[PDB]
């Protein structure tokens, strides 16, 4: 099963004080978390795509 | 930033070991660790999609 | 390259009249156009994948 | 409806002759056939997406 999870310290007015969905907090705690499992190797991109925007 | 993740115990032949990589199993930590930092909801499937098939 | 597009006829009023991006036009235009250079097989449905929708 | 289509001008193997699979082949025909029905706009690059490759 493919899983979509969206993380990206989402900004905002505020200053806040520490961040939880950070890019590599996912790689770390992903990779930490399945690693008790035997789940190795590294991120690597997804392939581009592209698609079509509407304007008229 | 978008993660994608493949999650999904396939256990053909082999030991009867754990799994760990269960579609549960990613709702259950994922919502749970993300949880403390003040994110709420449920799991929604994506969109359906199509893929053309080569073949000839 | 991975291309993507969305095509739906989708109607919210009340005289449809045609369309035009429909999901069997696709399949027919995609396929008898590209079919002209040696492309072939069968539209096979994209891996069921699960999205995080906030709500909090 | 999403629908994926893979359009890549990468032939390696054989000789010059024709394409029909070209990335600008897509933009064109996919935009030129659309237009037809009242579609405009550009095409716009996929949110970048990270994929996890296992190795151990």
């Amino acid at each position: 099963m493919q899983y979509k999870v969206i993380l990206n310290g989402k900004t905002l007015k505020g200053e806040t004080t520490t961040e939880a969905v950070d890019a590599a907090t996912f790689e770390k705690v992903v990779k930490q978390f399945f690693n008790d499992n035997g789940v190795d190797g590294e991120w690597t991109y997804d392939d581009a795509t592209k698609t079509f925007t509407v304007t008229e």
